[PDB]
């Protein structure tokens, strides 16, 4: 069998897929890999090819995969996270500036409700208006017109394009927490395909795996739906897993944010895990110890429950109906 890899045509999707194939080819230099390019939600188009056996794995940005995947598919590999933080690209005239030092009423472009909500609260002296198009078009709207003084986007996308040099400012968590699963890639496969699941299991990075299980379990337990201001921050230091999560009204004046930790050790050994284990928030990692995997899910759930008892659902409901 030749391992067929499906991908979207867009530039960033192509670049992400190529980097995943490169990592698989380092582990499996003796196998052939073909990359098949194909044509508000694009995932189900790739998912249709995956179930009908026209491709065998699809590479996604993990934050584009909902917390509930269709029952026949699973995330079989959580690759090592790149830089997860949000970044600012400034207008050529504003080189050397920050969001704080931009003149008042400078327009900042972003179509992310999560970014607009957090940044309108942290920088009330700036307008945040929607910016439309792909990364290449957004950078041309920034350069050619004088509508936008800056645009907001994810660092990882700029880096994968090789455009690190256009990054003016990296936003820290206290300014802007990143989206659930941002900076990590997810390999999505048929749920009952033992062979592909075993092959891509080599891509699993234990720390990104556990960190993303907490972020996705936290996100799913709030049941806020699609396109709502939820942001997270994870870190593992000293055998502890830290999960900070927050919810905001669309405009940023309403916010609940809390942090909780748990003792969860990062596993270094691989194991031959059971074949009938259920997926955790759509993730199958049979070669990583499941104990820490469940504890990470338990951490996300506990923090979501804490936020909910402090009024998180009503913020999510106003934000949803105001979108
Ligand atoms: C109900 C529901 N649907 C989904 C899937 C889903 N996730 C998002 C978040 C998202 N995606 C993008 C575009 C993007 N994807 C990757 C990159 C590069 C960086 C990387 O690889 O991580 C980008 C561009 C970039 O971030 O710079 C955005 C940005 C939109 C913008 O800038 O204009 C976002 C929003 C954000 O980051 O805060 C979406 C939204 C797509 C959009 O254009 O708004 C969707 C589909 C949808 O909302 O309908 C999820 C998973 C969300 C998650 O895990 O983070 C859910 C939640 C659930 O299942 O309950």
């Amino acid at each position: 069998r030749v391992i067929r890899v499906g991908t979207r045509k867009s530039q960033l999707a192509r670049i992400q897929t190529d980097s995943v194939v490169a990592t698989l080819k380092a582990s499996y230099p003796g196998l052939q890999f073909e990359i098949i390019a194909m044509s508000s939600l694009f995932t189900k188009e790739l998912e249709h090819a995956l179930e009908k056996n026209e491709v065998d794995l699809v590479v996604h940005s993990l934050k584009d995969l909902p917390t509930v995947l269709p029952p026949g598919f699973t995330i079989g590999a959580i690759c090592k996270r790149e830089n997860p933080h949000d970044a600012v690209v400034f207008h050529p005239k504003f080189v050397g500036k920050t969001l704080e030092t931009l003149p008042e009423k400078s327009v900042v472009g972003t179509s992310s409700l999560r970014r607009a909500a957090q940044l309108q609260r942290k920088f009330p002296h700036l307008e945040f208006r929607s910016i439309r198009g792909n990364l290449n078009t957004r950078l041309r709207k920034l350069d050619e017109q004088q509508e936008f003084s800056a645009i907001i986007l994810a660092t990882a996308g700029l880096q994968r394009m090789g455009w690190h040099n256009r990054v003016g400012q990296i936003l820290h968590p206290e300014e802007c927490m990143y989206a659930v699963g941002q900076g990590a890639l997810g390999v999505e496969v048929r749920a009952k395909d033992q062979d592909i699941l075993d092959l891509v299991g080599v891509l699993h990075d234990p720390e990104t795996l556990l960190r993303c299980i907490a972020e996705r379990a936290f996100l799913r337990h709030l049941e806020g739906g699609c396109s709502v201001p939820v942001a997270v921050h994870t870190a593992m230091k000293d055998g502890q897993l830290y999960l900070t999560g927050g919810v905001w009204s669309l405009d940023g004046s309403d916010s609940i944010q809390e942090t909780m930790q748990a003792t969860i050790h990062v596993p270094a050994q691989h194991e031959d895990g059971p074949e009938d284990d259920p997926q955790l928030v759509g993730i199958t990692a049979r070669n990583i110890p499941r104990g820490p995997q469940l504890a990470a899910q338990n951490l996300g759930i506990s923090l979501a429950n804490l936020l909910l008892s402090k009024g998180a659902k009503n913020i999510l409901d106003v934000a949803r109906q105001l979108n």
